[PDB]
């Protein structure tokens, strides 16, 4: 399977390469997870939040006028319309429900660009639970909506201003956090990374899209699967929910597009599974740019959801064993993906999704294939992005 | 009954008070529209692209934080989660579903703060038809986000320097270029006003909403109708669809909350129920905001959705019948309701709404009470008005 094995790899990819530290608190994951996330009082509740919360099933929407440009059917997956405008929801939804059955009370994340955060502190909301965001002090400066939106959530904002105050201080800040309160803390992942059994966890929690599809596909086309799933992946937390049920059948093609940046050869991207080596991230094995001194490289994109240094490895193994086509996508091509989604459908993509969106420029599709394109998120929170790069 | 009548009236109030001009445009859409709106055809489109384009069903949510604090059971009907963030996309798919199977290519529309426009400008988008939104310059200065949404979306956005240079002049404006178009161009008013049929056919547009409220109750509570419905008012839309299919059940009670502003004695108002005439506005007899000289006032709330010197025949007719209970929410109310709903349910809604939240802390609740509110919208658009907050 394409899906984690027994021991917690993705092929030779994933595991948990972690200080002896965390090894208690991973442990105790590991022995909870499953046994909480198969049970039916946690699927129930589950299941009903993401109804009436989030407003799930997201619809699966035909684009009539995306269809006719590539010549082929494409069906729009359309996470945009969750509430909180991205699939981050469906994920901090499922662990919250997993924290309270572990009978924890204190709930930490941290975040980059702030998306993660929101999402974690509106679920702490909903649930009356204290919530605690590490956020490094650059991206604390200059993402002062989310900041915002978090405090007026309850939650509190930690700015880190340990090493470079980024991404990666305010994560070993967190990670610190959970493992010196063992008794009342539970920490909230944002993506598919970490040690395992994070990846498998988040995975599972977002394969509700890959179950949506399958359901839509068949009052839709009489068959329940597509010739092709499209995704953006950061960590890889979409792409990863998006393919869950299909991850074997070969049948679906798989593309996953990632921030090519100004473009692979110019050193300012984030196109981890085209450039990167074996590293380890946040406990786990996988793919991580890394610099000429071995150091854990600074990615770019215009799209800060995308420009993680390293990638879940679930697609680090789909792509070695060529189960995924992976596309480098540059930041001129998501934005033209963006502007043209618009216009044709008058459906604005978040910059990520927008990655996705500028794959289908690069496939060349059969008249009959059907293709699911996950629109990870909506476009509002970029708007000041196009307005400066429109025209 | 208390839906329009068969001359396009609500009570005394309504009907079309127009020139000559627009005679023939406004009753060939009097003739037409209610045999199209009820017809299987356009039902099953509506239906697929409200289902497979918005996300509706938009769900019944119950607010259990809310709940808890006022001491009933408040479910929130979460028109916030459809695309574009509002109820109004309901409208502009029914209208321009309407359009074309008039045979009309051509859309235009007016817009004050900018919603309806971006609604108008996404379905023209998906339609691939032509589209022209007028709004005032003020206006125009006052939303650079939603224009610049209106141009990306393909859309052109003509700017109306007429009058006040706001929402009563784009309006003003909207009408003469559909008049001077009878050929091709359909003018997808943007709330229940406007001359017959325009305030029937918008609430009809908007009674999916409760349509869903019945389903949704009666599989979660059993009953199909609660003891209280609140919306929010500008122009009367998405109070008009959340009341729609209740409207003659005296058991429902209606709370319609308007915007006091700075307060309806303060001169800085939007108050158009407390504070209106009877007056014409947009070829529609209703209760206008109007100065001594009897001219139609710049109205003034936080929010800049409620900015409406007028408001909806039906809703006049509702206040002077005494059908619906209509309260004045301040800015300082509405900001903490909006500021109440984020941290107890982690919902950040539209200011407009939160003038409907405002109206909780207002009413008298009993224990076994079951409240719909309708969150009109999301406050993502509002984060700069919270912050300074």
């Amino acid at each position: 399977t394409y899906n984690v094995d027994e021991n917690g790899y993705y092929g030779e990819f994933g595991g948990a390469y972690i200080p002896e530290i965390l090894h208690k608190c991973v442990e105790d994951l590991q022995n909870n997870y499953l046994k909480i996330l198969e049970s039916p009082d946690f699927q129930k509740e589950y299941d009903q939040l993401l109804r009436d919360y989030v407003g799930r099933p997201s619809p699966l929407y035909l684009a009539k006028r995306l269809s006719e440009k590539y010549g082929c059917k494409i069906y729009l997956k359309r996470e945009d319309l969750n509430h909180t405008g991205a699939h981050k929801i469906n994920n901090t939804i499922g662990q919250i429900l997993l924290a309270r059955r572990m009978g924890k009370t204190r709930i930490i994340a941290e975040t980059g660009a702030g998306q993660h955060g929101v999402a974690t502190a509106t679920v702490c909301a909903l649930m009356n639970m204290e919530c605690i965001v590490y956020m490094g002090k650059t991206d604390v400066e200059r993402q002062h909506v989310n900041v915002q939106k978090m405090e007026m959530l309850g939650a509190t904002v930690v700015p880190v201003t340990s090493g470079n105050m980024t991404l990666k201080d305010a994560t070993n800040e967190a990670i610190r956090d959970w493992c010196c309160h063992p008794s009342d803390t539970y920490y909230i992942i944002g993506s598919t990374v970490g040690p395992h059994p994070y990846p498998d966890m988040v995975a599972r929690l977002q394969s509700v899209i890959s179950k949506e599809i399958k359901k839509q596909l068949q009052e839709k086309e009489g068959r329940d699967y597509p010739d092709y799933l499209i995704a953006c992946v950061g960590g890889g937390s979409n792409a990863a929910g998006t393919i869950y049920h299909y991850i074997d059948d070969e049948r679906v093609k798989i593309v996953l597009a990632e921030a090519g940046g100004k473009g692979i050869d110019s050193g300012m991207t984030a196109a981890t599974i085209h450039l990167g080596k074996m590293g380890i991230i946040h406990g786990s094995k996988t793919l991580v740019m890394q610099n000429e001194d071995g150091q854990i490289e600074e990615p770019y994109s215009i799209s800060a959801g995308l420009d993680y240094p390293g990638i879940g490895p679930m697609h680090a193994n789909l792509a070695k064993q060529k189960r995924a086509q992976v596309l480098a996508i540059n930041d001129d091509e998501a934005l033209n993906a963006a502007f043209e989604l618009t216009r044709l459908e008058g459906i604005i993509p978040a910059l990520e999704s927008a990655h996705a969106l500028a794959a289908l420029e690069k496939v060349k599709f059969k008249p009959e294939d059907v293709v699911v394109l996950t629109l990870s998120g909506r476009g509002d929170k970029d708007m000041e992005t196009y307005l400066k790069y429109k025209k």
